[PDB]
């Protein structure tokens, strides 16, 4: 589990979103496992705008942050998960490291703020759902 608080939206993995957030929909695409809610009170969160490919993510299963090497975003087949088939995910970074389904949610940060969160995982590798690329999160 886990999300992003930036400005008045809330970013969370599209097959995490509550119904409250489908009630207060922003935007949403399934081929990169995100939706964005609109909420009351502002957030804080800073999302990165660059083309870092170092960073540090939150893994819940391990209780640890760890520091990682991540690909840049791009079209990327992903195996079977508990939560979608065997399919294309858009957008997605891969890193070495570990990643459970309840995993995803976990901020990926690095120097200038949050890249993106954990969307996918197995055979030892951990993807992450860029947001950097979403420049209207930062207005409005
Ligand atoms: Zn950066």
């Amino acid at each position: 589990s886990g999300a992003i608080y930036v400005g008045n939206y809330r970013v969370v993995n599209r097959h995490l979103a509550t119904h409250n957030d489908w009630a207060n929909l922003v935007w949403e695409d399934s081929s990169r496992d995100l939706l964005v809610s609109s909420t009351t009170a502002q957030g804080c969160d800073t999302i990165a705008r660059c083309d870092c490919q170092t960073g540090v993510y939150y893994c819940s299963s391990r209780r640890k942050h760890y520091p990682v090497s991540f690909s840049k975003p791009s079209l990327i087949f992903v195996e079977a998960s508990e939560y979608y088939p065997a399919r294309y995910q858009s957008h997605l970074m891969l890193a070495v490291g570990h990643s459970e389904p309840g995993d995803c949610g976990g901020i990926l940060r690095c120097q200038h703020g949050v890249v993106g969160i954990v969307s996918t995982g197995g055979n030892g590798l951990v993807g992450f759902a860029d947001v950097r690329d979403l420049l209207w999160l930062d207005e409005e």
